[PDB]
């Protein structure tokens, strides 16, 4: 057997596509479910996968999907365009409780119709033209949508065997699946075990016959692991106090990638309702000294919203730590020198690179505003949950891109997304500006309207503390294994994979 191990650094919270809405279930789940477009593991953009090629039309609204040739599911069941359309269908459905189904209804024509019970089934802009036939109708034009399709909410489920096995669907002896690789076994809070599956269309490419996720929060369980030949890799999860020894290291790799780090501020618990709180809060964080001496990676510390993108890029003039002026708005908030500021809560997911960040944000809040917070883990998927229910009152966050285009990360600040950034934010200027960037064609006029957006939360609401924009860390056996390299959204193909 050649067996591939890996630390990813928690449990996922569920391996079915349409629900996850993390970077630990996407990263396993890419592995067993071909997007209509899939991930190219050597740019971090799209390439062909369930479809072989595609057609847009003129006015660019209307995409057309040509399946490849005898797709089939695990267990034989064919693949055909209108198994994808109810696949579609299933996560526009408001029973299914899909997190991320905003996603859908942005881009789809009558997608939002559709799910408000307003369109019949037949005008949704989703057809299965024949069998090797897919048309996706969009709701007006988007360069990025391409790109989009790779993420999970978009990749075909299969409908007979979730039809037949409902919330049960997932587990191993019952999932099939359209990647390189099925789900052999699972070990609650400890192991994923994957295993080739003969029917992906190129497992001709595939020379692993398992790959093993090593669950597990503790850091230096895994570096010791790692270094005693037990796991061939660790993704992002490496001992942060190590980083300095870790660089030398001819097995170690790090790139800046399109994931930004931000606190996110519950805007209904007092005092972060107020604008000047939320001010002094972010303008009390030493945002170089984070990226330089705690984290020292090579993140680049920011006041920005979203990373640079070919045609989204720019300086922002914007300090990037002041406690002078910091202590003056929580000041005129009413809080002279920390005087009856609230003990709040900052939570953060169980990892031993997030404590030692939090501790350095309560340590700067309490040297430069002398405020007081209390630090409180969560498990991977209770943190989750507490982000997307508003279980919290200050919350480590940040945002992985799910597209190359800013709108992946403007979007989480609109009024109806803020399950994943700041709970309660809304600004209908804001909002607007966003609705306004979906209707602009010409892409220098996009760009313009979306600084005026981002302008708004960075600048002006300060809905969470941004603090940097994410480099991460990687330990992988070159020696032994080849197919691997990172890239700028970890979009990564682990069945191209080889020993040397």
């Amino acid at each position: 057997k050649l067996v591939f191990k890996l630390n990813i650094g928690s449990e996922p919270a569920t391996l079915d596509a349409q629900l996850i809405n993390d970077t630990v279930g996407s990263g396993i789940v890419s592995q067993m479910f071909l997007g209509i477009l899939d991930g190219d593991p050597r740019t971090g953009g799209y390439r062909p996968g369930l479809a072989k090629s595609w057609d847009i039309s003129d006015d660019g609204v209307v995409y057309t999907f040509h399946l490849r040739d005898n797709l089939v599911w695990s267990d034989g069941v064919s693949i055909t365009a209108e198994g994808i359309r109810k696949s579609y269908l299933r996560i526009l459905d408001k029973e299914t409780g899909s997190s991320f189904v905003n996603m859908i209804k942005s881009v789809i024509k009558n997608a939002e119709e559709y799910f408000d019970g307003k369109a019949n089934e037949s005008e949704l802009g989703i057809k299965a033209l024949d069998e090797k036939t897919l048309e996706i109708t969009l709701k007006s034009p988007k360069p990025y949508f391409l790109d989009m399709l790779v993420h999970q909410t978009f990749i075909p489920v299969p409908m007979h065997v979730i039809e037949k096995y409902g919330q049960r669907w997932t587990d191993p002896e019952n999932m099939v699946v359209s990647g390189p690789f099925k789900l052999k076994s699972r070990v609650l809070n400890e192991k994923v075990v994957l295993e080739k599956n003969n029917k992906y269309y190129n497992s001709k490419d595939v020379v692993l016959d398992s790959i093993i996720f090593f669950v597990t929060d503790n850091s230096i369980t895994a570096y010791n692991m790692y270094l005693n030949d037990e796991l061939d890799a660790i993704f992002k999860n490496v001992p942060p106090d190590l980083l300095k020894d870790l660089k030398l290291r001819d097995d170690y790799y790090s790139m800046g990638i399109n994931s930004t780090s931000f606190y996110s501020l519950n805007m209904k618990v007092k005092p972060l309702d107020n604008v000047k709180v939320r001010k002094a809060l972010s303008f009390a964080i030493d945002r170089k000294t984070l990226t330089e001496s705690v984290l020292n990676d090579s993140s680049i510390p920011t006041r920005r919203a979203t990373p640079d993108y070919i045609d989204y890029s720019y300086k922002s003039n914007l300090s990037l730590f002041d406690a002078e002026m910091a202590k003056k708005l929580l000041a005129d908030a009413g809080y002279p020198n920390g005087n009856n500021f609230p003990l709040l809560k900052v939570k953060y997911n169980t990892s031993d690179s997030q404590r030692k960040i939090a501790e350095f944000i309560q340590n700067q809040w309490k040297k430069n505003l002398n405020i007081n917070v209390q630090l409180e883990n969560e498990e991977w998927s209770t943190y989750i949950n507490s982000r997307v229910n508003g279980n919290y009152e200050i919350i480590r966050s940040g945002w992985s891109g799910d597209y190359a285009d800013p709108m992946t990360f403007l979007s989480i600040f609109q009024t109806e997304n803020t399950s994943f950034s700041s709970y309660g934010y809304s600004n209908s200027e804001y909002d607007e500006l966003l609705i306004k960037s979906d209707n602009e064609r010409d892409i220098f006029k996009r760009q313009e309207i979306l600084k005026k957006a981002e302008a708004i939360i960075i600048e002006r609401d300060f809905p969470a503390v941004f603090l940097n924009i994410t480099s991460s860390s990687y330990l992988f056996r070159n020696d032994k294994w080849k197919g691997w390299e990172p890239n700028i959204s970890e979009r990564f193909n682990l069945s191209e994979i080889k020993p040397i």
